[PDB]
């Protein structure tokens, strides 16, 4: 249904650095509740549009692009490696009037940088939910789906080529864990930051370049990865959402890896990697119930 334009139409941007963020908000009004969405690779803040409106009734729900991506400006130096990503990203959450205690929903490595957030500012959380999430370093592929080959292809210089000439993180991978087929209107809005070939698909590249594996991963990610799941794994006093799909892709694996944490609820819904164009709906009434009963 609703298009690239008429989503970006409801979006805000703000300078962020020496750039600027475009971000949803919802209506200004009264509100007991907080809510951050956060997307990862290769989406943005389209990819929560039909889940938004199941929680708004309850909660001041913000959406942002991150840095390189949607309608987010696009970085001169092509640097988008995770460390970047979270400077735009803090300080964009520093400018958005954001109250003292939110509760953050992340997704593939929007929850990377949630996480990160979460656990650098441990008194600010009310509580997360996160889905296909990065929950771990990757210590061994027989736990993981199995993408050790895949990844090796991707930090090659053919990966260059893949994404920046043929698009290969949109065009191929997108789809292929989507179960049903998105309308034209909604593949044009996740082609749209990325039409132009080059540099301006860096992002799609940079990102799975990132990939935390054990031996095999940039060592700083690997220590934030390591330092938030410590925390995540003794978490008693954050309330916790782990929305479980099925089949998944890391969710048979997040499954494991999350089986002791404290104070997480675990709900299902139908779904691939990008679960949220498969069950807009029930994710959206799962974070309302999560909400809910943290009163
Ligand atoms: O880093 C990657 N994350 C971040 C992440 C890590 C751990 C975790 O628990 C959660 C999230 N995710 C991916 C995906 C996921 C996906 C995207 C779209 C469709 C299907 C699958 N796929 C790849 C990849 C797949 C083929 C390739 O040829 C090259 C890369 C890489 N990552």
């Amino acid at each position: 249904t609703a298009t690239g334009d008429e989503w970006w139409a409801k979006c805000k941007q703000v300078d962020v650095l020496d750039s600027e963020m475009s971000y949803y908000d919802s209506d200004p009004g009264k509100h007991k509740n907080t809510v951050i969405f956060l997307h990862g690779n290769p989406t943005s803040s389209y990819l929560w549009r039909n889940v938004i409106p199941h929680v708004e009734p309850l909660a001041r729900c913000l959406a942002p692009d991150l840095i390189g991506m949607g309608k987010s400006g696009k970085l001169p130096n092509h640097s988008y490696r995770f460390v970047d990503h979270y400077r735009y990203l803090s300080a964009w959450f520093d400018s958005v009037n954001l109250p003292e205690k939110v509760t953050i929903v992340c997704h593939d490595w929007g929850s990377g940088l949630g996480f990160h957030w979460c656990n650098e500012h441990r008194d600010r959380v009310k509580g997360i939910v996160h889905m296909e999430s990065v929950v771990d370093v990757i210590e061994s592929w027989d736990e993981w789906p199995d993408i050790e080959e895949d990844i090796a292809l991707i930090k090659s210089e053919a990966g260059e080529e893949m994404v920046l000439k043929k698009n290969f993180f949109i065009e191929r991978l997108l789809p292929s864990s989507i179960m049903r087929k998105l309308s034209e209107e909604e593949m044009d809005a996740y082609r749209e930051p990325f039409v132009e070939p080059g540099e301006s698909r860096r992002p799609t590249l940079t990102w799975p370049r990132e990939i935390p594996i054990k031996g095999d991963g940039p060592e700083d990610v690997i220590e934030i990865v390591k330092s938030y799941n410590k925390w995540l794994s003794t978490s008693k006093d954050i309330p916790k959402l782990f929305i479980n799909a099925d089949p998944g892709f890391f969710s048979n694996a997040i499954k494991k890896v999350t089986k002791n944490w404290p104070n997480q609820k675990t709900v299902t819904v139908k779904g691939l990697h990008f679960l949220q164009e498969d069950s807009p709906e029930e994710i959206g009434e799962a974070i309302a119930d999560f909400l809910n009963e943290l009163t």
